[PDB]
């Protein structure tokens, strides 16, 4: 695997979104991984619906959090519509899949990366965008405005984000707090320090869709 990976540069990543005041990060995270794998496998770059997972994943808790792996499982079971056909509202509603016509994409399964392993995480990113969790509740993570983030932060993971690249010393993360946070909505988190949890517990729980 390359020294540098940036899926944004490769055309596999859509504009940064803002989840607003709804703890819909799980759905935002899952959707980056779907936009990424459809681009990789078809060549087409589309945006898909976070709102649809929010409404329809009843394993998850709407605006109160949820599971990127449950959302990924849903897109493998049923599929997902374009963002355009099912736009974000930042509130949980009725699942309206049914009323929007056929799904626009569907995957062939979900896999989990071996936890607590930087190497296994980096080999995944080299292949496609991956969904990861980290502790976002610390003031330092919240007030970040740029540079390689080294903490401080614990490992009480509470936020789902998408890893879209890496370099020699960082893992490149796409957040869902709009442009106004980090480096135009992105964070570079330090890697390669020998910490097994990863900085802000980044190697805790990482999944990605499979598409044949």
């Amino acid at each position: 695997i390359p020294e540098y990976v940036d899926w944004r540069q490769k055309g596999a990543v859509t504009p940064v979104k803002n989840q607003g005041s709804c703890g819909s990060c799980w759905a935002f995270s899952a959707v980056v991984t779907i936009e990424g794998i459809i681009k990789i496998r078809t060549g087409n770059l589309n945006q898909y619906s976070e709102q649809e997972l929010l409404d329809c994943d009843r394993r998850s808790y709407g605006c109160n959090g949820g599971y990127p792996w449950s959302a990924l499982q849903l897109v493998a079971q049923y599929g997902i519509h374009y963002r355009n056909t099912y736009p974000y509202e930042g509130v949980q509603r009725y699942c309206r899949s049914r009323e929007k016509g056929p799904y626009a994409a569907k995957t062939d399964g979900v896999r989990q990366v071996q936890p607590y392993n930087q190497g296994a995480l980096l080999y995944s990113i080299a292949n496609q965008p991956v969904s990861v969790v980290l502790q976002a509740a610390g003031k330092d993570f919240q007030l970040y405005r740029g540079g390689i983030f080294v903490g401080p932060c614990g490992n009480k993971v509470d936020h789902a984000v998408a890893a879209v690249g890496y370099g020699p010393n960082y893992i490149l993360i796409k957040n869902s707090w709009g442009t106004g946070w980090g480096e135009n909505g992105y964070i570079r988190i330090k890697r390669g320090t020998g910490n097994s949890y990863g900085v802000c517990g980044l190697y805790t729980s990482s999944f990605y869709p499979v598409k044949n």
